[PDB]
């Protein structure tokens, strides 16, 4: 046994992770719990594409060196996060369509990839590229009004630019092996590795309320993608109260299902939280551990 979340998924080669945001390295609360208790980080914000690159060509990785310097320097490694999609594009990307807008999406990856080139494990190359619902159809985007295939290009071109890293594609909504987005994802990545198309994880990002629960069917929809050929991450995982046992129930899901790379929480405190008024995190407000810390690490402790 162990007595931190990280150290503790270690013992059974896992990671415990979790989103930092660069605005918060000044908080020695925030700073020494995250560095206490996780080997594993998302940048928040930092690496997404109006951070990265403001204006078309122009990079700018202040911020997102600021993440992955602080993780490394903690003994973290780092999750990229992420190179494609409709949300928080810079407003010169949201004017692109078509061919213009493939070039520039396949030039952002290239760009970004090559800045951390064999420093991060995982890329969530395309995020949330679902809808919502029943249909199982793709989101409307600039991106998805440019082909259907702009998915696995974003991942071809990603595993030419670091052949190094695990290509993920990353959603919400998709846990529910009964539910319809789940089914079009796992059709997506089935359809992928019949053709070729380089894509070596998925990412559950675990947004659980009381909308979409948590079910017990989470562990099948895990072994069901396991069993495409891809390895499976819970990539940024709060619910909705913080209720241990939901909590220990997810650990258990991941431990029990050996392509089950880590958990990544999305945030440190509550108040941390993009949601902190659903309480939905491992640490409390002033930072210490809530129930659900203790069923987490009993459950990574076995
Ligand atoms: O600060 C928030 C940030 O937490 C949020 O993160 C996204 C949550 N939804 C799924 C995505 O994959 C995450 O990047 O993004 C909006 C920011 O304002």
């Amino acid at each position: 046994a162990e007595s931190t979340l990280g150290a503790a998924a270690a013992q059974s080669g896992r990671y415990f992770g979790t989103a930092i945001a660069s605005g918060r390295l000044s908080d020695s609360t925030y700073t020494s719990i995250a560095g206490r208790e996780f080997n594993m980080v998302t940048a928040e914000n930092e690496m997404k594409i109006d951070a990265t690159e403001p204006q078309r060509g122009q990079f700018n990785f202040s911020s997102a060196d600021r993440v992955y310097n602080w993780a490394v320097q903690n003994g973290k490694q780092v999750r990229g996060h992420t190179l494609a999609w409709h949300s928080q594009q810079p407003g010169w990307m949201q004017s692109l369509s078509g061919s213009a807008l493939r070039q520039a999406m396949i030039d952002h990856i290239n760009g970004v990839m090559a800045h951390y080139k064999g420093k991060i494990v995982q890329w969530d190359v395309v995020n949330e590229a679902f809808a919502d619902g029943s249909s199982g159809a793709r989101r409307d985007s600039n991106l998805q009004r440019s082909g259907n295939d702009w998915i696995e290009v974003a991942f071809r071109t990603a595993r030419a630019a670091d052949p190094s890293a695990k290509l993920c594609y990353n959603d919400y909504n998709v846990e529910n092996w009964t539910w319809a987005k789940t089914q079009a994802m796992y059709n997506m990545v089935r359809d992928f590795k019949q053709r070729g198309v380089p894509i070596d994880c998925v990412g559950f990002q675990s947004h659980f309320n009381s909308g979409s629960p948590y079910n017990s069917n989470f562990r099948t929809t895990l072994q069901n993608f396991a069993a495409l050929g891809v390895d499976v991450a819970i990539t940024e995982l709060d619910i909705q109260g913080a209720p241990a046992s939901t909590y220990a129930n997810v650990t258990n899901d991941c431990l029990a299902v050996s392509r089950c790379l880590g958990i990544t929480v999305w945030g440190v405190r509550d108040s941390d939280s993009w949601r902190s008024e659903q309480t939905p995190l491992l640490f409390n407000n002033d930072g210490s551990k809530k129930a659900a810390y203790t069923a987490v690490l009993d459950a990574l402790n076995g």
